C-alpha cells in the first residue's frame, strides 16, 4: 500500500494534481486506486510520445479497442479533423465512455501531444456525478433514477441505463444532447417525455452539474495528461472550432 | 400534542415528506401545527374522491369559498383554471380573504413529466439571506396590484411568528395574465427589473422545491409561510386536474 | 405591522439586539412579534426605574405573580433569588401557569465581569441539528421533576410555530438545588450522562448567548422559543440585582 | 441493479435507515452494495431469530468464524463481556479478512442510554482530520498485542483506505488488546489516541446506536470503525447475535 | 489606536455599514485602517456640503486630481455620463496610484432600481473561483487602449493582491475604454470576461449600493473592484461628488 | 510583483507549505508579502546552517535583537537549556513576540537545527487570530476590546494593549497565564477582573483559539523552517520535559 503526494483540484477534495515526477515514480496501482475516489488526476510537463504513453496506459488493465479485434486499435489520436465528430472539432457532449459488458471501459487517458493557438476553447471538462446527485433537488434525481432513457446513433433507440451500481460507485452512463450548431453523433429521449420536455430535463440538469462543487474544466497544453476513472466521473469536451487551433491529443482506454 | 413522523423536503430541514398511512393516523391538529414549521406537507400514493378530500381538508379551519373545492382541470380560455403560469403569490390576498392552508389533491394526472409543476418557496429562510438591496424595497416601498380577468397590497404582515407574505409576480411574457402588479415609484423598466432579480433568488434550490404531480399527490401549504407558482402546461395532451381547497382560521 | 431596527445577535441570524431608542419608540407588538422569531432581545444602556419597567412588561401581557415583579438580588440563603447556578430551564412548568414572555432587567451591577450571566439556548435549531440519539429521549421518554426547596413535565407541546420547551436540568454539583429531574426507565447513571452530553450541545456557540450584565441592561426572552439558565455568581463583594417581569396570554 | 429506499443517517449523508419490509424484500447484493458508499445499514422492528439471521447474513460472502457469535455480557470475558470495546475495525488480530458485520438484537432489557454500539465515518473524518493527526496515521508504524505484531493503518483499495486500528481500552475497562506506536513513548502514544478520538467522535462522523429489541445494524467493515461502550449494570440484559463476512 | 462601531454588509463579515454620528467622531485614521479590511464603507443620512466633504476625504491622504469630480450624468460623456462604467479599480489608465475613493451623494431624484454603485470583494473571489479563471489572471498579459498598454492584473502589497483591471463595456453602452487579452482570440476574451464577471458578481462577493440624497461610499481601490450600473433614463438626476486620495 | 508556488494549511486558505526548492528560489519581497496574508509559511527539508539562516532571515529587515545593542545578539538558540524559561523545556503559552515601538517584531523565524526522540510533544503551534476574533462569540470579543490588560514579568504590572490597529490586521500581543507546574516568566491579569474570572476567561478564550479552523500545531523534524508574520498570528509553544528529547531550534526576528 504505497502512497503518492497529491492536491485536490476542488474545493470539496476531488480530483488529483500530481508532479510528474511523483506521477512517473509512482506504481500503476497507486493511481489506478487514487483514481477510485479521486475521480481524475491532471499531471502537467509530462513529455512523452505515443509508445510511451502506451506503455503507461496499458499497465492499468486490458486495453478497450476504439471485422472484430486484435489489439491494434488502441491510441486514438484525437487531432481536430474536419468533417468528423468524436476526432472532429465540436462539442461532445456530457457523457462516459465505452458501454457495457466487454465495451466497457474503467479508465480513460488523455494525452496532449500538441496545443497551438487555443487558451479558452476546446476545454475537456469533468463532472462529479456522486457527489452531484447525492445534493441535486429531488426532482431531477428522480428522473435519473426512475426513467427510461434511450439513445440513438446519428427502432435505431436502445436502452442507457444511468445508474449501474458498482457498490462504492453508481456507473453514470448518459449521453447529453449536442448543443444547436454542433455535429451530433447521438441523441437521446427520455421514453414518456416529450421533446420539449426532455429538452428541458437537460438544460436544467446541464445547468446543475456544471456547476463549480461538481465542474472541473481542463484547458489543454503540451504535455498535460489528464486520466479519468470512467465510473466516476462522467466528461465532455467544449468546442474548438477555429481553424487557427491546433489540439491533437492522444486517448487510451482500459478495463478489468 | 402528538408526533407525526416525515423527513425534511429541503436539504435546510424546510418541508415534510410524510408517508400516506402515517397521514391518515395523524390529527389534523398534528398535520396543522407542523405546517407552519415547515411551510408544505407532500403525501403520496393517497387513493381519495372527492368527498374524502373535502373532509380531511375542512378539518383544517373555515372553508374559504370561491365564486368549496376549487376543480383545477386545465380549461382552453381561462387563468386561474387555464393552462398557463400562474407566477409566484400567496393565496386570497386579490379578493381580500384571509387563506391559512392551502390543500391541492392530485386527482388525474397523464402524458406530463417534467411541465405543470406547483412550486413551493420558503420566504422566511430567503428573506433573511437574500441581498440587503432586494429585502430593501420589499420591506420600503408600496406595492400594488390591478385584476385583469389599482390597490395596495401589503409585502408583509408580522403575524410574530412569520412575516406573512403577500405579493403578485408579473407574468412572464407569452402567459395570460391575471394579475399585473406594479411599484410606486418605481418606473417599469426597474419593476422588471426587480422582479426578474428577485425571482431567481427566489428560484434558487435551498428555497425552491418543484412538485411533478401524479395521480394521488397531496400537497398542502401553510399560505403565511410560503409562496407559490404553477408552472405553464400548454400542451393540449397533457391532463392535470386537481382539487383545490382552502381554509382559515379568526 | 410597524418594524424595530435590529442586529442579530447570533451567527446564525438568531437573536436581536435593539438600540434603546428603537426599542423605546417602538409599539409592545412590535417587539412582542420580533421575540417569536428572534427568541430573544437585548437592550443596553435603557435608564429606567422599576415603575417603568413594570409599565414596560405589562403592556405584554397578564402579569403571571410570583408567591409582580421579582427582585433577584443575589441573597444569601436563598435558590432562585440566592447566588447561584439556575440550570437550563424554562420558566413556569413547576409552579404550573403558562409564562409566554420573561424580562429581566439590571437595577445594579457591580464588581462582576465573567461570572454570573443569564444565558440563552435556541432550541428549536439545537433540535433540529442534534444527533438522533440525544432527540430520541427528548421526545420519547417520560420526563419527571421533584420541587426541592414526582410530577410529569412534557418536554415538547407543540404549538405549530415552535415546539415549546419544558425541561429542568440537573443543577452541577456543589449548587444549592431547587429541582431534580428524573427520567423513567433510566437509572441515575444514565439520566446523569444524558443531561452532561446534552447541556454539552446546547452550550455550543451556535445554540448559545451568554449575557453579562451591566447597569441598564434588559433582556427579553420569549419562553416558548428558548430556554435559559443563570450561571453562579456565589463570591460577596457582587452586586447583581435584577427586576423580573413575566407575562403571558390565554 | 435495484434501488432500495433509504433515508441517511448523518447529516453529511452517510449511513442508512432502511424500513423493516423494504430491508426484507432488497436483494442482498443491493444492500451490500448500499453499504461500501453509506457506510452501516440501520433496520428497526425486524423480528427474527437466530437461523434467519444466519440465512440473511451468510447471503453475503464466505462466513469469517461455529457461524454465530452471542455477545450476551458474559461476565469474566472480554468481547462477549460486558465493558468497553473501544475503537476497532473487525479481524485484524486474527489475520482473516472481514468485509462486513451484522449485529442483531435478540434482546434488550433495562438499558436506555449505555452499551451503544457506535459507528465512525473513517474516510469523512481522514480527508478533514488537522494534518499532525493525519501524519502519524500514514507514517507511523502501530503495533498491537493481544492480551507484538505490525498492523497497517491504510490499506488501499482503492475506493476506501480500509482501516486497521485499535485503540486502547480506557483505565478501569478489562482489555483484550493493547496498542503502541513505533518510536513514540507511552506518553505520546496515549496524547495522540486520546486527541484522535476525541476527533473521530464528533458528531459529524459519529453515530451512536443505543439497542432495542428487533434492531440490526450491518457494518461495511472497510469503510468503517467502531466501538461497543460499557453497559457494566448487572441488570442490564444486552443479548446480541454477530455475524461476519468477506469475499 | 480607537474603535469606530460598524455592522458587516456582507454576509462573509466584508464591508462596514457605520451610523453618520459614529463616522463623523471617528478619527481619519480609525476609517482608512478600517477599510483595508473591510473594503468599503456605507455611511447613509450624513447632510454635507461639497467643502466639508473634501475636509473629510483630503485627510486621508494626498488628492489625486481639480480636486472633487462632478459625476452629474452629463449627455455624450462617458465617465461623467449616463451609461454603464464596467468593473476596474481607478487610476490605472492614468498612470497615479489612487488608494481611496470616496462617492457622495448630493442629489438623486427618480431612480429606485438603475444607477448602482456596486462593490467587489476581489481577495475572497479570487481565493474561491476556478482555478481556470484565476490562471489566466495570474498568468496572462492583459492590455487596455483608452477610448494598446499593459495593465498588471496584480501588484502584490502584501496585504493584498492589489487588482487592476478593466472590464469590456456591454454593447450599447459607450466606451471609454476597451481591454485585451495577448494571445486570446476575441472570442476567448470576451469568453473569459463574461465567465469572470458572473462570478464576480456573485451575492458573497458583490455589494450594489442604490443611492439616496446624502449617502457616503468609501472604498479601498487595492482592496476591491466596482462598476457603476446605466442610469440611462432622462428623467434620472444622479449628482455625485467624488474624491480620490493615495500615499 | 512574483509568485510562489505554495499549499494552505489550514482548510480555511491560511497557512502557506512552500516546497524547499521553490522557497530557495523565491525573492525575499515575495515571502515576506505572502506572510502577510497567509500568517505563517511551513518548509521542510532545508539543510542549512546557522549562517545560512541568517542569511536567509536578515533580508527581510532590520535584526531585532534578543548595557544596549550592537547587532551581535541576532540569532536565538532555543535548545531545551535546564533550569531556564523560553530557552527551557516547558510550555510558552499564547503571545506574540516582540514588544511595541522599536522593540516590534515583525517576522519570526524558527529553523530546526537538531530534533531527536520526539514524535507527539513539543510542538510550536500557530493561532489565525484575525478569522478567529471575527468569529468568536462577542462575549469573548468584548473582553479583548474593552478591558485592560496587564503583564508582570516573575507596580511590576504594565498594561499590554490587546489590538494595534495596523489596518490590514489587527496586530495582538497578549500573554496567556502558564499552566500549573510549568515555570512561569510571565503573569497575565484583567483590571477589575477577579483571579477567577481571569482564570476562567483565558481557558475558554484558549479553547476557542486551539480548534482546528484557528489553530496549527508544528511537530518538528530536522530541516524544517517555520516562518510567521508576528502581527498577524500568536503562537505558542507546547512543553517537552522528558530528559531524552533533543530540540534545538534557532530564532531570528525582523522588524522593518
Ligand atoms: O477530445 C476530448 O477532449 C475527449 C474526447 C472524448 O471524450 C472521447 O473520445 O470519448
Ligand atoms: O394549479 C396549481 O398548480 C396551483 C393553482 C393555485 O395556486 C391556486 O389556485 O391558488
Ligand atoms: O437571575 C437570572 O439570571 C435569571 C433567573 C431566572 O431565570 C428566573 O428567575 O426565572
Ligand atoms: O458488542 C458489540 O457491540 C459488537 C462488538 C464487536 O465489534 C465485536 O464483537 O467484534
Ligand atoms: O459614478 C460612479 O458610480 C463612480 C464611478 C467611478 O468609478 C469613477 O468615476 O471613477
Ligand atoms: O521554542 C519555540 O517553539 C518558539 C519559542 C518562542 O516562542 C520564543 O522564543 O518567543
Ligand atoms: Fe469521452
Ligand atoms: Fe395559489
Ligand atoms: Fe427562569
Ligand atoms: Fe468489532
Ligand atoms: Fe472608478
Ligand atoms: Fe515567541
Amino acid at each position: 500500500s504505497e502512497i503518492v503526494k497529491f492536491n485536490p483540484v476542488m474545493a470539496s477534495g476531488f480530483g488529483a494534481y500530481i508532479d510528474h515526477r511523483d506521477f512517473l515514480e509512482a506504481k500503476t496501482e497507486t493511481i489506478k486506486n487514487l483514481l477510485m475516489r479521486q475521480g481524475f488526476v491532471v499531471v502537467k510537463n509530462l513529455d512523452i510520445d505515443s509508445d510511451t504513453f502506451r506503455d503507461i496506459y496499458s499497465a492499468y488493465g486490458t486495453i478497450v479497442e476504439y471485422g472484430v479485434g486484435f489489439g491494434y486499435r488502441d491510441t486514438l489520436k484525437l487531432e481536430g479533423e474536419k468533417g468528423k465528430i468524436v476526432t472532429g472539432r465540436g462539442q461532445l457532449p456530457f457523457h462516459a465512455d465505452g458501454g457495457l459488458l466487454l465495451s466497457q471501459v474503467d479508465q480513460v487517458f488523455l494525452y496532449a501531444a500538441e496545443i497551438k493557438n487555443v487558451k479558452f476553447r476546446g476545454a475537456t471538462t469533468v463532472c462529479d456525478h456522486a457527489l452531484a446527485c447525492q445534493e441535486m433537488p429531488a426532482h431531477l434525481l428522480r428522473v435519473l433514477e426512475e426513467e427510461t432513457f434511450e439513445v440513438r446513433v446519428l427502432d435505431g433507440w436502445f436502452k442507457v441505463p444511468v445508474f449501474t451500481d458498482l457498490g462504492w460507485v453508481r456507473k453514470m452512463l448518459i449521453y447529453f444532447p449536442f448543443d444547436e450548431g454542433q455535429p451530433a453523433s447521438w441523441e437521446p429521449r427520455i421514453v414518456g417525455f416529450t421533446d420539449h420536455e426532455t429538452q428541458a430535463f437537460f438544460q436544467e440538469l446541464g445547468a446543475f452539474l456544471k456547476q463549480p462543487r461538481y465542474y472541473y474544466k481542463h484547458f489543454w497544453e503540451d504535455g498535460d495528461l489528464l486520466i479519468m476513472d470512467n465510473r466516476r466521473v462522467i466528461h465532455e469536451r467544449e468546442e474548438f472550432n477555429d481553424d487557427d487551433i491546433v489540439r491533437r491529443l492522444y486517448r487510451g482506454q482500459t478495463a478489468d
